[PDB]
């Protein structure tokens, strides 16, 4: 039951969930009011960045009390990434370390 | 230049990017072969996650050392996102405490 003014969730992608809060399009500023938006969309504010954008109807769920399903599942994905890239960095200096040695032996 | 074993960025939306490792998709378990994908896709492996997904040539870009722009993007976004839980619930409580005063100077 989507309202101006209401806490919500929008999904920014599949794996990407963000708080934010309806905005009336009357309320604000021009240059928000102005930009190119699909019709239907209506405009958020983004906590933390702080900033405005349209979005589809489609994408936008209401933040509830208690429930903390969007956030939980945000913060945990977000805590993996931190091993996912020293994962990677570790792996790719093994790749490297791998092509350089063979490299290292077609010259004479 | 994209091929088996190479480190490499998945865009998984516009606001998440994860490190992976290209996989030959005669390789990976009997499993992951059997998952239906769409036809051109090849298979990545996720790096912290540790998890294969079938994904799409054109979300898929070399993971370059000392090129810290994709990782430094997605670490100062998820560091935003706790700033935007607590604002966002901050607000969430405000608005709350609005409408029930409002509704208490409703009822006699």
């Amino acid at each position: 039951k989507l309202h101006y003014k209401q806490i919500v969730w929008v999904k920014l992608g599949n794996y990407r969930w963000w708080p934010a809060e309806i905005c009336n399009p009357r309320s604000v500023p021009l240059n928000i009011q102005g930009l190119k938006h699909d019709l239907g969309d209506f405009p958020v504010f983004f906590f933390g960045s702080h900033d405005y954008y349209w979005v589809h109807q489609g994408r936008v769920f209401p933040y509830v009390e208690g429930d903390k399903s969007f956030a939980e599942g945000q913060t945990s994905i977000n805590k993996t990434f931190k091993k996912a890239l020293e994962e990677a960095a570790k792996r790719f200096q093994e790749l490297k370390a791998q092509r350089e040695s063979k490299e290292a032996l077609e010259i004479e």
